[PDB]
């Protein structure tokens, strides 16, 4: 740790502090996270060391030392939130939103083919630069550090006690970014577990055994829960195209299984004729 200085207090996260920092020796400028140490951890948190990816967030080096954990991480200058709140008045043009999906959905499909899932993406760790890249963060951790499970982006089996998810359950929560981006505002800002059920349930239906299978035996399950209709998306995110609707809409597929997986959604026709512009920047 004494080989890094710290330069300010970038936030605080669901694993503790992040610290912006610099190397003594390197020079190099990191993200520094202390983690809040179990062999199983130190394990499986050596072997996302090798995962790496245009678009996730390079975890550079493991610091275990005098019974704590710090996680270094390249750095990047603007997280997707402040990049929202910056743009609330004049929206993101639609082809920046199209090449960040692109991008995230790349991220996705390369860690999903390694069994490696997220879990927790919210824009908080969605990162970006000058050069309009876009990259996950924090991809594996939940897992290693056993975190148990912002409720606004996670998906319905998760809400309903799967134990057992998968996959799908991050392309849930890029579905629900991906709405926040189009439209500015959040799709299902729920308050607690239950808030956030029923506003799923007020815009997709109350799902049922006809719409996903075995759902009225998942273990949070109620059929005294309401039973709402399904809205149209035209009104869930009007301005966007309909190839994007169709993206979404299979996005946001109640059945785990029936959701469509990354790599099958970046042969998706919306992106056709995707670009990759710079986005307009304030550091
Ligand atoms: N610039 C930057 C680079 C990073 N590289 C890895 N993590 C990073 C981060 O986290 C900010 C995050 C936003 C919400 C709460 C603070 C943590 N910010």
């Amino acid at each position: 740790m004494e080989n890094f200085q710290k330069v300010e207090k970038i936030g605080e996260g669901t694993y503790g502090v992040v610290y912006k920092a610099r190397n003594k020796l390197t020079g190099e400028v990191v993200a520094l996270k202390k983690i809040r140490v179990p062999s199983t951890a130190i394990r499986e948190i050596s072997l996302l060391k090798e995962l790496n990816h245009p678009n996730i967030v390079k975890l550079l080096d493991v610091i275990h030392t005098e019974n704590k954990l710090y996680l270094v991480f390249e750095f990047l200058h603007q997280d997707l939130k402040k990049f929202m709140d910056a743009s609330a008045l004049t929206g993101i043009p639609l082809p920046l939103i199209k090449s960040y999906l692109f991008q995230l959905l790349q991220g996705l499909a390369f860690c999903h083919s390694h069994r490696v899932l997220h879990r927790d993406l919210k824009p908080q760790n969605l990162l970006i630069n000058t050069e309009g890249a876009i990259k996950l963060a924090d991809f594996g951790l939940a897992r290693a550090f056993g975190v148990p499970v912002t409720l606004w982006y996670r998906a319905p089996e998760i809400l309903l006690g799967c134990k057992y998810y998968s996959t799908a359950v991050d392309i849930w929560s890029l579905g629900c970014i991906f709405a926040e981006m189009v439209t500015r505002r959040a799709l299902f800002p729920g308050d607690s577990e239950i808030d956030q059920l029923f506003r799923i349930f007020r815009t997709l239906g109350t799902p049922d055994e006809v719409v996903w299978p075995g759902v009225t035996s998942m273990p949070d399950y109620k059929p005294s829960f309401p039973k709402w209709a399904r809205q149209d998306f035209s009104k869930v995110v009007p301005p966007l195209d309909e190839d994007g609707r169709s993206l979404l809409s299979q996005m946001l597929h109640y059945d785990p299984n029936k959701r469509i997986s990354a790599k099958a959604a970046l042969a998706h026709p919306f992106f056709q004729d995707v670009t990759k512009p710079v986005p307009h920047l304030r550091l």
